[PDB]
């Protein structure tokens, strides 16, 4: 089990950045994927997830109130891979960004932080000013 | 007239930036606006530009269906959405203006008369 | 020849970091090795070095303005390795750090910033507010 | 009674990094100060104090076994402020690191901590 983040760099205010995640095996379709961040020298929050319920038939995706209107996530269930496009960047977006997957394959908008046991490596997101 | 380029900085091949260049006082919307780009050591070439009866957008083979240009005439700013970057794509990009008249005439490259100081995209092996 | 930077990362204002730069074969002890930074949107600039003086009978020592008192320039012959101490860090030294090697040395002309021939891939060092 | 820490964030394996901890009204040079961490899932452990011995001859610094040859504490009483040089860094080092003030149960003034994280 394996997750490789890329897309991440330096940019100035306003710019774009746009993330991925490839996926090692798990059955990646099945399984709630989402994308955290950790400031310097602050806790890792939580950014956006999407995944699937069986509970309700179907897909949702999830967006927390400082990257709203921002941020986009999406998956390609065919490659395996998670993307967050990052559209209109500001300096307190700055963190080392993670990509995460909970697993027990049905959770919908109930999926707690904790549930996120798979972990990436991360990747480097600078917003200067 | 001032044109103030902003969104570049650094990324690895296969990432993705956006540029924005606003425009100070002269009409935006009446001006074919375009981005230039200078490669470390060499002569400054012409990557995208954009205006006009209708409108006109053009795009280098270089950079032919991974840029894209787009203007917003209320906010009088340019904008350059580059994805999947090559490390070819490592420049100093320009924002400049040119005036449009003829009325059967042709942009060319020396048309472009305001600029700006630029912005600088780095992508890293 | 390959030069493999690490010790970068992220930490707030005051903080304090310390990279290191191995190299692969080149003869590292003759070589004036040095370090540059690129912030986003800019042009990439020069930090520090250390070598050759002009003369064949000293070493040369280098810092910029902006890193002054603060930064501290290192090397060890025998490891290969070149060290960067960077205390009281700022957010205006945010910038993807580089470290590079010179082999010119012409006696009676002084260093220059285009005899740089040889570069890292680089890493990042994110100074938050 | 404040302490804030700072100086803390997100590095790799074999990086530094050094806290620092300004210290509000006003104790500090007759005080025991010391560092604490605490791992995700994990208690409250102690990883350095200084400050006075018994009887008032002289200094003792503490340095805990995981830490040893790799952290440095230090103090300057003008400016009120810890310090803590951590060189070195192991992921097994990733906790949010508090600063306290004594005079390990001793320790009754906190700060808000500050998050090191070792990734590999």
């Amino acid at each position: 089990v394996q997750l490789v983040e890329s897309g991440g760099g330096l940019v100035q205010a306003g710019g774009s950045l746009r993330l991925s995640c490839t996926a090692s095996g798990f059955t990646f379709d099945d399984y709630t994927m989402g994308w955290f961040r950790q400031a310097p020298g602050k806790e890792r929050e939580g950014v956006s997830y999407t995944g699937w319920s069986g509970s309700m038939s179907g897909s949702t995706t999830y967006y927390t109130d400082s990257v709203k209107g921002r941020f986009t996530i999406s998956r390609d269930n065919a490659k395996n891979t998670l993307y967050l496009q990052m559209n209109s960047l500001k300096p307190e977006d700055t963190a080392m960004y993670y990509c995460a997957a909970a697993r027990y394959r049905g959770i919908g908008s109930q999926v707690r932080w904790t549930d996120f046991i798979y972990w990436g490596q991360g990747t480097q997101v600078t917003v200067s000013s």
